[PDB]
């Protein structure tokens, strides 16, 4: 969820490792895309949805 233009923060739980990084956004449909374009350029799309467990996004395969 990003209430107006703020920042939102994406987990990343590659393959063994976990790394964070964070983009902007308008709404959290806007988050998903920007963060899934990145994600799916490399190639880690499985399960790519948010988290509300302390408002951040994730991936997953």
């Amino acid at each position: 969820l990003t209430p107006a233009v703020t920042t939102y923060k994406l987990v990343i739980n590659g393959k063994t490792l976990k790394g964070e990084t964070t983009t902007k956004a308008v709404d959290a449909e806007t988050a998903e895309k920007a963060f899934k374009q990145y994600a799916n350029d490399n190639g880690v799309d499985g399960v790519w949805t948010y988290d509300d467990a302390t408002k951040t996004f994730t991936v997953t395969e």
